[PDB]
C-alpha cells in the first residue's frame, strides 16, 4: 500500500546521524527542489527497509524483450533475484513478442513473473519508443491493482549490487552515466523547436537516462501517457526526437520535477566509462558486446 | 490542494545544479531515511514557489497566546506578514483566553486570521502540553476544510528572514538550537521507562524543538492525537515528562520519521547562542527578556 496509516517503527540501534558532517563531500546529494539524489552513504537501508516493509510494499519491474533481446533475459532476471528489492514483494512484467523464449528463472518467495505478449515493431527506435504506450496501457490493465511502485528498465543490463527501497518515491529519474558531469549546453536534449521534446540551451537540470525511471503507478501512468501523446504529435508533424523516448522523458522531467534522482551507481557502463572514484558501488550495468 | 493533478512548470532560467559540487560542505543536508534537512543553499525558492503556487497551497499557522503571552502577538504577527509564506494563501489561528487582547494587525491580500477562544490552565506546563489536544481537536473542526498544511509554533518569537514553502512536506520537525551539535546521550529526552516519552541512551536521531513543527493536516492530526493520548497515559500513571510536550514530540518523531527536518535557522535564540558560521540566515528567533 501507499499513503496509508503507518504503524510505529520498532526500537533500532544504529549510528547517530551527524548534523555537522556532510554525508558526501564530493557530490550533490539534494536537488534545488529538495529531492534526494541517491548515492551510497546517503541512506541507512535498515531504516528504509523497516518503513517500506511495514507498508507491505509491492514493486513492479517492467522489461521489454523484443526480437533478439530475449537473449538478455536470463542474466537480467537471475541477477535481479540477487540484488533487486530482496525481502520485499516483487512482480516482474516481461513484455515480449516471443513468450516461449522467456527463460525459466527460479524465483525467491514473494516474487512472481508475468509474461505480457505484445507486437514487435520493425525499427529498434519504434520498439524503444512504444514502451511508453505499452507501459501506460498496462498501468490501467494490471499495475494499479497489483503493485505500489513501478520500475521501468532496459533489458540488456545486469544487477551487480543492491538496488532497493531507497529508490522508491512518487517519481524518479536516473542520472545518465555519460553526462552526469556535463554542462546543460552539452546535454543531447532535442534542440529543434518543431518537436514536443524541445529544450532550449538555457534550460535543463540533468540529463536523465531512458534506461531507468519509475515511481508510483499513478505517476508512471502520467509520465508514460504524456510521453506517448507527445511522440504521436511529433509523428503527425513528421519529426522524430534525437534520442527517441529518452528525449521525451527528459522534457517531461524538466517540467515535472522528480521527487528522487538516482545517481549513476544505478545506471552504468564499465566498459565505456570505467569505475570512477565518485561511484562507491556499481549497481546496475550494461552487458558488454 | 495536496496530491492533486499537477500542471507543467513554465520555462524558467536559473543556474544549473552541479552534480559534482556539494551544496553544503559543513552540514548534513539529508537524513539517513532520505529526508532533506533544510539549510540556506539547499533550495531554489523560485522553483519551489512555482510548484506550490500551481497547487494553490494554503498554509495554516497556529499560535497560542494564553494569559500574559498575548503581549507577544503584535510582533509575532507583524513579522510573519513580512517573512512567512509571502505570496501564498495563509490562515492564522490564534488560540487565546482573551479574544479582546488580540492586536489589530494589518494583513496582506490572501491572508486571514481567526481567533479561537480556549480555556487557560494554571500551570505553564499544562498550557504548553494542552496545545496538542487543542490542535488535534481543531484539525477536525476547521483545519481539514480550510488549509493544506499546518505550521505550529511558539508565540514568544519573531520572524527575521524568509520562512517559506521549502518547509512544506507531510511531516516536519526542527533541530533544537541548543543541541544540534550534541551526541544522543546528551539529548534531554525523557529517560524514565515509566513514561510514554521514554527514549533509551542508545536511541535517537535528533533533538527536535517543541516550538516549531508541522506537516499536512492529516499528519499533524496524527502527531497531536498521539502526543495527547501519551500525555494522558502519563497523567494516569502519575508522571510528567521532563520537557512536557517536547518530550512526547521527540518520542513520536523517533518512531515516525519526519519527511523534512528544518535546520536551526528556523528556531534560534541569538541572545543565548550568538550567530554561528553554520547559520547563513536567522529566520525565526526568540524575543529577548
Ligand atoms: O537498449 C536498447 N534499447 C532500449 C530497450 O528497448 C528494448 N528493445 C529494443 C530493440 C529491440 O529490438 N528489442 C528490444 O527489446 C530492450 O529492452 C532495450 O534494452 C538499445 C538499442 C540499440 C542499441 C543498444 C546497444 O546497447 N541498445
Ligand atoms: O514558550 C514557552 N512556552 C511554550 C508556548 O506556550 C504558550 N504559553 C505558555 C504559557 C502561558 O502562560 N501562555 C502561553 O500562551 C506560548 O505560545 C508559548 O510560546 C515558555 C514557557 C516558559 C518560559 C519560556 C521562556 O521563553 N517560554
Ligand atoms: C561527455 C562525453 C560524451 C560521451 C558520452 C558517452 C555515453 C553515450 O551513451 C549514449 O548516450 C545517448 C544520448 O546522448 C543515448 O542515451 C544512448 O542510448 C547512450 O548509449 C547507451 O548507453 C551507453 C552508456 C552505452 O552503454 C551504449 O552502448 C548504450 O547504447
Ligand atoms: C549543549 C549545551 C546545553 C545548553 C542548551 C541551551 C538551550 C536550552 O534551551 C532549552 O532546552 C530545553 C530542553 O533541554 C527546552 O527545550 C527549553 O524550552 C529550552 O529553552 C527555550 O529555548 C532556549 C533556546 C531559550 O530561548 C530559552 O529561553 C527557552 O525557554
Ligand atoms: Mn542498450
Ligand atoms: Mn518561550
Amino acid at each position: 500500500a501507499i499513503g496509508e496509516f503507518m504503524v510505529s517503527l520498532p526500537r533500532m540501534v544504529y549510528p547517530q546521524p551527524k548534523v555537522l558532517t556532510p554525508c558526501r563531500k564530493d557530490v550533490l546529494v539534494v536537488t534545488p527542489w529538495l529531492a534526494p539524489i541517491v548515492w551510497e552513504g546517503t541512506f541507512n537501508i535498515d531504516i528504509l527497509n523497516e518503513q517500506f516493509r511495514l507498508q507491505n510494499t509491492t514493486i513492479g519491474l517492467t522489461v521489454f524483450a523484443i526480437k533478439k533481446y530475449v537473449a538478455f533475459l536470463k542474466l537480467f532476471l537471475e541477477t535481479a533475484e540477487k540484488h533487486f528489492m530482496v525481502g520485499h514483494r516483487v512482480h516482474y512484467y516481461v513484455f515480449t513478442d516471443q513468450p516461449a523464449a522467456v527463460p525459466r528463472v527460479t524465483l525467491g518467495t514473494g516474487r512472481q513473473l508475468s509474461v505480457l505478449e505484445v507486437r514487435a515493431y520493425k525499427r529498434w527506435q519504434d520498439v524503444s519508443m512504444r514502451r511508453m504506450e505499452m507501459i501506460s496501457d498496462f498501468c490501467e490493465r494490471r499495475f494499479l491493482s497489483e503493485v505500489d511502485y513501478l520500475v521501468c528498465v532496459d533489458v540488456d543490463m545486469e544487477f551487480r549490487d543492491h538496488v532497493g527501497v531507497e529508490i522508491l518515491t512518487p517519481l524518479f529519474g536516473t542520472l545518465h552515466p555519460g553526462f552526469y558531469g556535463s554542462s546543460r549546453e552539452a546535454f543531447t536534449y532535442e534542440r529543434r523547436p518543431q518537436s514536443q521534446a524541445y529544450i532550449p540551451k538555457d534550460e535543463g537540470d540533468f540529463y536523465y537516462g531512458g534506461a531507468f525511471f519509475g515511481g508510483s503507478v499513478q505517476e508512471v501512468q502520467r509520465l508514460t501517457r504524456a510521453c506517448h501523446q507527445a511522440m504521436m504529435v511529433d509523428q503527425a508533424n513528421g519529426i522524430e526526437a534525437v534520442w527517441h523516448d529518452e528525449s521525451h522523458l527528459n522534457k517531461y522531467l524538466l517540467r515535472h520535477k522528480p521527487t528522487k534522482v538516482l545517481s549513476p551507481e544505478y545506471l552504468w557502463d564499465q566498459q565505456l566509462l570505467g569505475w570512477p572514484a565518485v561511484l562507491r558501488k556499481l549497481r546496475f550495468t550494461a552487458v558488454p558486446k
